[PDB]
């Protein structure tokens, strides 16, 4: 066949398949017969809560249809779904805005999160789909304290072609970082992928060991890194939340990586992170394959979860 917006659809529909038991296409059999009054909201506000919508960004949610059904004074709660396929878009599109790592000698993403939450996957399908591009890929292996975590990606950089820059096990995570950006430069690579510690020091570790990373990245660039990239997993609930509040904090991000969407019926994450933090969401997972991790387009996801 060929590439054809009802082919990616049906797929990407397929793959929320848990989370739109309850989302989206869900919200159809809550609303069937019902008419428009206190009792309905609640179990909408039910819904949502369930699906890990997050208190505050359900208030919103609610709140917004309220006032838009009053507009039109609806009585018919079937009438609702539409408006709330713009209200929670409305909630996404505030996040949209996909990476684009073009144009830099090289572009330095650092990549931040848990370990456990799909960061090493995530480098390994973004430095994939950067070189499906035509984009020249080189690691820095960041997590100079965990033996485990630098073997990983120096053996699958051997194995991919791809240089992987790293140091002796209690390396200083700063100068594996500056002699990568240095190498980058020396061989014309077009991405830098920085790895960085997941095993959770304190916060004060936290937040001095990713600013003295920053720091030393702009001792040789002023620009770098040009995007600090959090990874957290759609399945893990307010944890991923709290993860996002924590390293926001510790470092300041420029763009959410979310995994695992499609294995959880409580999708209501993206929208939680969306609304918490304005953040722009320039990935999602949802599926295992490097393509499965595509690129965030809120319409496209909005489409997606309320077809029914």
């Amino acid at each position: 066949e060929k590439p054809t917006k009802e082919g990616f659809f049906a797929r990407l529909k397929r793959s929320l398949l848990k989370t739109k038991e309850n989302l989206g296409s869900g919200f159809i059999s809550l609303f069937r017969g019902k008419k428009i009054d206190d009792d309905l909201f609640e179990e909408l506000e039910e819904q949502l809560l369930i699906a890990d919508v997050g208190v505050e960004t359900t208030r919103k949610i609610i709140t917004n249809l309220t006032e838009g059904a009053s507009r039109k004074q609806l009585r018919d709660a079937e009438a609702l779904y539409g408006l709330l396929k713009e209200e929670m878009g409305e909630i996404l599109a505030k996040v949209d805005e996909p990476l684009n790592v073009e144009g830099k000698a090289p572009f330095v993403i650092l990549m931040v999160g848990v370990n456990g939450v799909g960061k090493t996957t995530t480098i390994g399908k973004l430095a994939r789909q950067f070189e499906q591009q035509g984009k020249s890929v080189m690691l820095a292996a960041g997590d100079t304290f965990r033996a485990a975590a630098v073997e990983q990606l120096q053996v699958w950089g051997q194995r991919n072609n791809i240089p992987v820059i790293a140091q002796h096990t209690g390396a200083d995570s700063a100068s594996v970082i500056f002699d990568a950006i240095q190498a980058a430069k020396a061989r014309n690579i077009d991405v830098l992928i920085a790895d960085t510690a997941g095993r959770l020091q304190n916060k004060s570790h936290l937040m001095e060991e990713l600013k003295k990373i920053v720091r030393v990245m702009k001792k040789l660039d002023v620009e770098a890194p040009h995007e600090v990239m959090l990874t957290i997993d759609a399945s893990t609930g307010q944890n991923a939340v709290s993860q996002a509040k924590l390293f926001h904090e510790a470092v300041g991000l420029t763009g959410i990586t979310l995994t695992k969407l499609d294995g959880t019926a409580k999708g209501g994450v993206i929208f939680s992170v969306a609304d918490q933090f304005g953040i722009p969401i320039r990935y999602i997972g949802v599926g295992e394959r490097i393509e499965d991790l595509r690129p965030f387009k809120a319409d496209d996801f909005i489409e997606a979860l309320f077809a029914r």
